[PDB]
């Protein structure tokens, strides 16, 4: 049993909750998405000069997805979907993606005032992307093993 950063690919018609978009250059930045909680840091250089790359991560629901894992076992998605603005984008360097994810005890919780976002903000997913994929619904997702 644990939890990870994976790569899933949407089918049918995917569900668009929230969406992210920032144009990014060399200058670099950072991409915070509030309605989700995920949050894409760019270091000075991911991104040649004299250049300007919109990038937007589309926040879905886990609904309409390729989930390889095993809800039989016990597996699922604890993180928010993203969909990559761009396809086939290629970075000089590799840009730091966060995901909030929150610890597997309020997988099924109803969420109480004390602490609802106590590691919802903590233990975030972390990925390093240098260059995006392109296919017809590249999305990220984290993995809940059993």
């Amino acid at each position: 049993h644990s939890s990870g950063l994976e790569v899933l690919f949407q089918g049918p018609g995917s569900t668009v909750v929230a969406t992210a978009r920032g144009i990014f250059n060399s200058n670099g930045g950072v991409l915070s998405s509030i309605e989700t909680g995920v949050s894409i840091i760019i270091p000075q250089g991911a991104i040649p000069e004299g250049v300007e790359q919109e990038i937007y991560f589309k926040v879905c629901r886990d609904n309409s997805i390729l989930p390889p894992l095993d809800k039989e076992k016990g597996e699922t998605l604890l993180s928010p979907l993203v969909m990559c603005g761009p396809h086939g984008l290629k970075f000089l360097k590799p840009v730091e993606l966060r995901l909030p994810h929150c610890d597997p005890k309020t997988w099924q919780n109803k969420c109480l005032p004390g602490d609802p976002n106590y590691l919802v903000g903590a233990n975030c997913v972390s990925v390093l992307i240098d260059h995006f994929g392109s296919g017809s619904g590249v999305v990220y997702g984290v993995v809940r093993r059993s």
